[PDB]
């Protein structure tokens, strides 16, 4: 349900 | 022909 | 999530 | 009976 | 000389 | 490209 | 609800 | 095209 | 009784 | 469409 | 999706 | 001790 | 209704 | 002398 | 070094 | 996707 | 360096 | 579905 | 010398 | 621990 | 209905 | 390229 | 009668 | 439905 | 020497 | 580094 | 009675 | 299209 | 396109 | 006489 | 007709 | 990436 691009790090 | 990361359900 | 009669040219 | 493309969420 | 996705009653 | 329930003619 | 003697072609 | 009982003659 | 060029439908 | 002497051509 | 005490007539 | 048709999301 | 070559994409 | 692409009726 | 639906009378 | 009676020289 | 009791979707 | 540390009791 | 998560139309 | 479409020159 | 010495390109 | 009633001389 | 590199996509 | 002369890097 | 797609007619 | 339709003379 | 290099498309 | 005598060099 | 002494950890 | 670790292009 | 010493890249 | 000429004593 997210764009795509993510960076929970 | 659209963006990439996509969430449709 | 959404209707169910779509079009994604 | 109802419209045809339906998402009951 | 209809198209499309109905609901007749 | 075009919508998806059309009627030519 | 509806009857007959219609036409739906 | 036409729909329903008629009488022709 | 009519009479004549005709199409019907 | 129409019916009749369309003479053609 | 719902709280369910539903009726679809 | 709650009602019992529930949408815990 | 209609009539002729045609391109529909 | 017609031509081109016609719907005749 | 024409369209290909010509109608030469 | 272009019309289709062309003289592309 | 996140919780840890977590939900992606 | 949720955060994770819960306590229906 | 680009990303890498590319969409060529 | 970076984004993901990254260009190190 | 023409001349006789035409050159249709 | 021409009429066609040429004289060459 | 044409360059050559040409793209009819 | 692109050029034909592209260095995609 | 030249260009490389040319027309000459 | 370049397009590809070069003439280097 | 002409040049010798003429051109008569 | 040309003349006869070119001297494309 | 850089140095040499890295670290990517 | 330099570093050592280097990208000469 | 140039240095010699170039970077076509 | 570089010209060409280069002395690195």
């Amino acid at each position: 349900g997210f764009g795509g691009n993510d960076n929970f790090g």
